[PDB]
């Protein structure tokens, strides 16, 4: 119910969406080819980053409430009060300017690819072959966005600094979410 008690209608959802993930990056083209190792450690180390890009749809920055699976919904005006740590918070920041971004189904989904493949190398062995797959999915990226964003060019890489963003999301409030099984 109250104060921080939303964290089990935010709880209940992703860690079930981990998997969905899986098979995702299974569809990456390219990916299945890379190192068992990395493939699974960079699954490991950006599924978090990949929830973050994907749970933005939860939010709607024209109404200013977060709708989770469940279809509860609050309010980022609302529960900051309510104790609902600051990251959902933080959460909507990020995921309302993604969103004005109005990307397409097509284009949201392969920014995700980019965001996969873009995961902390820290534990990754072939990092250079890694490298040369997210420079692959970020050429298709470029030329989507310039196709359809024409004179709204800057999309493409006002994405490419989403990245660190994400990284420091991920570095800042990880500990409480994806440990849930």
């Amino acid at each position: 119910k109250s104060g921080h008690e939303i964290w089990e209608e935010f709880s209940m959802s992703f860690t079930p969406a981990v998997k969905e993930v899986v098979e995702f990056a299974k569809r990456i083209p390219g990916f299945r080819d890379l190192s068992q190792h990395d493939q699974v450690n960079l699954l490991k180390a950006g599924t978090f980053e990949v929830l973050m890009v994907r749970f933005a749809s939860l939010f709607d920055a024209k109404e200013r409430t977060v709708t989770f699976l469940g279809s509860k919904k609050y309010s980022v005006d609302d529960l900051h009060s309510m104790g609902a740590g600051d990251l959902l918070n933080s959460m909507f920041e990020f995921s309302e300017k993604l969103n004005a971004l109005q990307l397409s189904d097509e284009e949201m989904s392969l920014f995700t690819a980019v965001v996969l493949v873009s995961a902390d190398r820290s534990g990754i062995e072939n990092v250079n072959s890694v490298e040369a797959l997210q420079e692959t999915l970020i050429r298709a990226l470029r030329t989507l966005i310039m196709k359809n964003h024409p004179n709204e060019a800057s999309i493409f890489t006002k994405l490419l600094l989403k990245l660190p963003d994400l990284r420091s999301l991920n570095n800042m409030h990880s500990e409480e979410l994806l440990a849930f099984k």
